[PDB]
Formats: structure tokens, sequence, C-alpha cells
């Protein structure tokens, strides 16, 4: 057996544009954070490695408002700790009941299925969200093991209100389970406060960092419910029974984690508490508002109902008479900005502004403002 | 609610310990694949990183020598290739036989049967390796949809030869899947000439990367019973039928790929295709018995049969009277050097020495003598 060669490229070391990322996600790292993965690595169970995990996890804790002593970072994107919350907390017949406002409670209906949930929905047009008497309604008639909701609904610009919904699933003897990707870092998230059983989120976005190191959390009455199920977590990757074992005090090895990612999730995660959890949502508010009146300015229209828009993401309508696709590519390719399009129901509707982490910051309204004005000529 | 600041940890920026990691794993990264995690990110869905998805796709076919259109990086370390192998083609009361001769065996028999596999074994001592004719006696009793081995046995130091493995699976409609984490890129490997039908590796090892960006492939036939499944794949972050569309022509968003990885891998392997595969397999091979001499030179032996010892992992053995976890831990605090302990069959029996990707070098073992022979006195 002689080496086939026609594949083996002859490439020059690597060269990418710049991009200002005003979109769904990622958002440009902070270059402290992308400086921190330039280190080099030691072993995955090395005590100085250990104690930088416990660093995360406390970091972690944070930025969450959470006590919970299981909380990780998974070695993985969003949709991998996403996964995580459905893999450990849904066993074959139990009821999931997820509200689909957006494109991600749809995936979350999906994923539930393949864990073997009897999957119930409730839904609201996308930008709009669940009050707590129709939330009622449906724990009434559905009376889950598991109630999931986002959020921060990334496709819809929407922040689902959580206050009362704690006690509302306690009421029922249901779990609640959130995705909060988009909201963590740049919006008020009290997860205990919340009453919220599982959470995930992401490392790309109001953290600051690259994808990769999701955080990911479950409470006291979660893992009760983990610790009950009749067979083993149907994912090993993603299995919490394994992988507390390795961030708890047994340091059993389960998987090599990701270095140098930890790494840059470590100085995100510092950065964040030296700016201090106030302050960072304080800037995401303002830098929200900032944009807000410069859209008007430019006579842009919102999606969203102002209480409910999310400073991290900004549906922006898009006008009668205007490509929206070909806004985007021009933005990208005349202007090196990124922002989203539509999708499902908001496909050709909106525009999506992502202003997270080191982007929310004024700089990036004002090289996305001209340069939409410009597009839209 | 007013902010916990309980967990707000006041950290400095980042210092961790020099290291050299002769393992069972992670290396250390090459410094220019390091350099290139140090970049700002561009969108999982830019143009410029489709491009560089494009070509760590072409390099993943020269490095492992297949042409497999679906061979891809998956976002995860070597545990997500590993079970992204098993849930695309493991179907509940699929028949999976598993030649158990080490830990990762083990594994594979633990994930099998989460995805609802009936699951056979045969079994070797670990350091040992099966036969075409052990082989065949047992693809005759189980009569498997699935036969599973590990190539490079870390656990053990043995390389599971797999010339004619390919054909006697033809024989018995069997799809072949094998574990190359320990040997891509620094032991021959010929996918496609030897009728391997899944396949996954590792980026932190001979690809001299940091973990994350895991090599995976199917052949046709794999394609096929992933294409007859009467239920989707029970994994929604591994399912292929998803990440074939966001690796494919159609760019179906499906997760946020993490761009600083990816750029890491796409390096890692622009320098492999560089040296070039024969020259990268020589040098692996020429250091590993300069290793051999040297242990021998101090009066240490191996425990693995010269014709199966993998040049990647090295099991020594412990002499009697000798604590090897102490050793173990000696040799990282006094002398900076990582190298592994044995589990299982070969727990208190081996220590295991890496010498993989950019530590694949005398400088490594030279390193590691004089270290071993200051503690061993
Ligand atoms: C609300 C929400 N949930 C989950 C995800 C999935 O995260 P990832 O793309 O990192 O896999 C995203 C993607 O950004 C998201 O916006
Ligand atoms: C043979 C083998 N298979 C699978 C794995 C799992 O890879 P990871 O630790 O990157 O999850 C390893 C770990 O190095 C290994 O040595």
């Amino acid at each position: 057996i002689s080496i086939n060669d026609n594949q083996r490229l002859q490439l020059e070391p690597l060269e990418v544009p710049s991009r200002l990322l005003l979109g769904p996600g990622p958002s440009n790292a902070h270059p402290s954070v992308l400086q921190a993965m330039n280190v080099s690595p030691v072993g995955h169970l090395d005590p100085a490695f250990l104690a930088l995990m416990d660093e995360i996890q406390s970091l972690l804790r944070y930025v969450w408002q959470t006590e919970n002593p299981l909380t990780i970072a998974v070695s993985g994107t969003g949709t991998a700790a996403m996964e995580a919350t459905i893999a450990n907390a849904v066993e074959p017949g139990d009821v999931v009941l997820i509200g689909v406002a957006g494109y991600f409670g749809n995936r979350l209906v999906d994923m539930a299925g393949r864990y073997g949930a009897d999957v119930r929905t409730i839904s609201k047009p996308w930008g709009e969200v669940f009050s707590l008497e129709e939330l009622r309604t449906a724990l009434e008639t559905h009376r889950p093991a598991i109630l999931a909701l986002v959020h921060a609904e990334t496709s819809t610009g929407a922040r689902q209100p959580l206050e009362g919904v704690g006690e509302l699933c306690r009421e029922f003897g249901t779990l609640l389970l959130v995705d909060t990707v988009t909201s963590l870092g740049g919006v008020p998230i009290f997860l205990d406060a919340w009453g919220v059983d599982l959470a995930y989120s992401c490392s790309q976005k109001g953290l600051g960092c690259s994808p990769g190191a999701s955080p990911f959390t479950m409470s006291s009455r979660a893992i009760e419910k983990l610790q009950r199920r009749r067979t083993k977590v149907a994912n090993w990757y993603l299995d919490m029974n394994l992988l507390g074992k390795y961030w708890g005090s047994e340091r059993v090895y389960h998987h090599t984690a990701p270095i140098n990612l930890y790494y840059a999730l470590r100085e995100a995660l510092r950065l964040i508490a030296q700016e201090g959890l106030a302050n960072c949502w304080q800037r995401h508010q303002k830098n929200v508002e900032y944009l807000w009146e410069r859209l008007e300015d430019i006579g842009l229209s919102l999606h969203v109902e102002k209480e409910y828009r999310l400073p991290t993401l900004t549906t922006v309508c898009i006008p009668d008479g205007v490509d929206g696709k070909a806004v985007a590519r021009r933005l990208l390719n005349e202007h090196n900005i990124e922002v989203g399009g539509g999708l499902g129901e908001l496909a050709g509707k909106v525009w999506r502004v992502g202003l997270m982490g080191f982007n929310s910051r004024k700089e990036s309204v004002d090289q996305l403002i001209p340069a939409l004005e410009q597009v839209l000529r």
C-alpha cells in the first residue's frame, strides 16, 4: 500500500478576514481571552488544571447567580450543554412540556423526543412570550415532569420573563429547564431565586469567549431526578453521573478536557468578575438603547414589544422593497460586518443584530449604522 | 433580588506551570498551532470559515488515507467522535461485537449498550491483540451488525493489526468500526485499503493540536446503514444527518463551530501535510526505538510484544519494590514531566509513556530518561 497524496493540499499559513460579528453568534472574543488560548497545555488531571476548573465553577456560580455544586463547563458548544440538560433530565415516557416561541423551542421539541419523552407544546408567535397564566393552564393540562423555556430567543429578539415560574413549577411537581445561551452575561439572570432546575449557556456570546466551553448547571431537585433513573443516561459524553466525578473531588478521568478553551473560559470569567455583573448588565442595556435610537434615526422599526426586547439580540424589521439577504451579504463583503437574517415565521421579515460581550460597545453600533445606511441607499 | 458576590473571585491573569506531556494525552501542541488560536473569529457560516472547513476535510482525508466524503471534525474531544460512531451506526437490537483488550474496549461496550445494542465481546489480556482466526470465530458466533476494535490501545501500548479484517467483515455483512485516537498521525493507517467503515480520532495526540476538534469518518456502507434507520439518531449534537448538511454544500446551521479550535486543527494538518505522512510515521518509529534503548539502558523492560508496540504509547513495566504512582508524582513535581500510570489489569504494573506529534522528538526522551533515573534512585 503506497500513500495517496491526492488530497495533500499545499497550504500557506492561516489568513482570515476581519469581521465585526454582530449576528446571532458567535461574537468577537475579547483579545486577552484569545491570548489565553496561546499558552502551553497541561494535563486534564494536573492539579493546576483542576485548580483552574475549580475557578471556572466558582465564577460560573457567580455569573449565573446560583450556588449549585454541579455547575460546570461542557466540552462542546451551546447545543451540547442544551442536549446535556435533556439527556440528564428525561427518561422514556416522561412528559416534557416545551414553550415554543422561536427556533430553539422547536429544537428542544426534537431533542426531547429523541430521549423518549412524551412531548407537549404550547406556542406563541415568534417575538412574543408566555404569561404566568398561560403556563399555569399548560401545566394543568399536561402535568409534565419538565417545563422547558428559552430565556433569550436568539431567533426572535425576545426575553421570556421567569418570575413566578419556579414557584408555579413546584406547585405541579415539575422541573424548570431554561436556555440562557443568549442571556448569560448580558441580561440579568438569578437562577436560584427563579427556582431554575437545569440551565445551559454558551461561551461565545455574553461571556466574550470562543465557542466550545458551555456552562451547564443542575439544582438539587434535578440531581434527585437523575438519581432515581431506572437506566443509565443515554449519552455517555454528557452523562453527569460521570462528568460529576471529574469536576468533583473524585477526579476520575471521563474525557480529555479542551485545555486551551478552558484557559480562555477562565480568563473570560475573570474579566466579567472584574467588571462586575451589575456593570455588565448595565453596559449591555445602555448599548442596546443607543442601537434602538440610531436605528430609529435611519427609519428602521423594532419587532419586539419594548419590555421583552433583549439587550443582546435585536430584531429589526426589514422594510418592504428591501432584500434582507442581499443587505446582509453587502454588509459582510463591503463592510466586514456580520448581522443575522430571519428564520421560520420571521424569514425575510427581520434582521438580527447581536450586541454581546466584547461587542457590546458604542463602536459596534457606530460601525453598523452608517454601513446599513449606505447599503440601504 | 440583590447580586450575591460570595463566589466573585478576585483573580490574577492566568499562570500555569510548564509541563512536558509524555502521558497517554494530551500532548504538547505545536507552537504555531497554539498561535493560530489567537486570531479573531469569523462566523461559523462565513464563506472564509467554510473554505477552512473544506481544507480540514481534504487534509483529514489525506492523513487518514481515505477518500470518504463524510470526513469531518466533531466539535468535542475523542470521546465525542467515538460516541458519534456508535450513535450513527447502532439501532436498538443491533448486535455489536467489541474486541476488548483494554480500557477503551470496555468504554465501547458501555456506549453501545446505551444505544440499545445487543452487546457481544471477545477478550484478550491487556497488551495482546486479536488474530484473524479469533475474529473469524467471533463473527461466526455472533453474526454482528458491527465489529468494533481499538487500533491503538492507549491503556496497554498495543497496536491491533487490521489487515484482512475489512474483507472478513464483508464476508459476514458486518461494518468495521475502529478507534484511531492514538494512531492517527504517528502510526500508519490506510482506512480505505483496510475497509474500515467508521473511524474516529482526536486532535491532541499525533495531530499536535489542542483537544476538541476530533476527526470522524464514515464509508459509503456506513452511510447506507444510517440511511435505513427506522428512527432518528438518538443524539442530536452528533447526528450525521444534520452534521452532513453543515459540512456539505447545503450549509445548514447545526451548531456554532469552535472557530478558534478549527483554526488550530487546520494549521496542525497543514504542518503534517508539509512534513508528509511517511516522514511523520518514520519520525515516530525512530523516536520510540530510541526510547526503548534508553529504557533498556537504565534496566527497564517493555510490556508489549515488539511487533505490536505502538510508537505513540509505550508501556514500561514497574519493577518490584517501586511505587509507580509515587514515581509519576515526583516526575511531575520535581521534573515537570507527565507520564501515565496503569489502569485495570495493568494497575500498578506499567507506566505509559506517550511520544506523540510535537512531543515525538529526541529531546523528549532526553528529558525523561535522566529524570526517571534520578527518581528511581
Ligand atoms: C438560544 C440558543 N440556544 C442554543 C444555541 C446553540 O448553541 P451552539 O450554536 O453554540 O451549539 C444557540 C446558538 O447560538 C442559541 O442562540
Ligand atoms: C484509545 C482512546 N480512545 C478514546 C479516547 C477518548 O478521547 P478524549 O479523552 O479526547 O475524550 C482516548 C483518550 O485519549 C484514547 O486514548
